[PDB]
């Protein structure tokens, strides 16, 4: 029942900042335009331990499965790739990308009744908010 309130389907409602984080991650300019305008239907499941995000849109699909606390490799829906580790933290999903000596980390939560999904690296974040689809 770890992520219980996390599970379903889920589709983005409103963005901020996130054509500045793709930036100092590194995404160049066609990727960021393409990505920045998609909206992406996020879909959580759990099945024993191991819990499956997928993302669905018009640019790119893209699934993980994890245990929390278990690094694994990943690749971005920008074709980083990368070395993830995600963990729960006071109920907050926290994923950890590192990559070619960089890091950046997404933490999902719930609130009331939105999953809002917090990409930081450095000094930028941008807040992706999903609601029930
Ligand atoms: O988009 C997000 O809120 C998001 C937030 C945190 C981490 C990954 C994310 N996005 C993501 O994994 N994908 C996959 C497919 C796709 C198309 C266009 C833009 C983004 C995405």
């Amino acid at each position: 029942h770890m992520c219980d309130a996390f599970v379903g389907t889920w589709k983005l409602v409103s963005s901020e900042n996130f054509d500045d984080y793709m930036k100092e991650v590194g995404v160049g300019f066609a990727t960021r335009k393409v990505a920045g305008m998609a909206k992406p239907n996020m879909i959580i499941s759990v099945n024993g331990d191991v819990i499956t995000i997928k993302s669905e849109s018009t640019f790119k699909n893209t699934e993980i499965s994890f245990i929390l606390g278990q690094e694994f490799d990943e690749v971005t829906a920008d074709d980083r790739k990368v070395k993830s580790t995600i963990t729960l933290d006071g109920g907050v999903l926290v994923h950890v990308q590192k990559w070619d000596g960089k890091s950046t980390t997404i933490k999902r939560k719930r609130e009331d009744d939105k999953l809002v999904v917090e990409c930081v690296m450095k000094g930028v974040t941008s807040t992706r908010v999903y609601e029930r689809a």
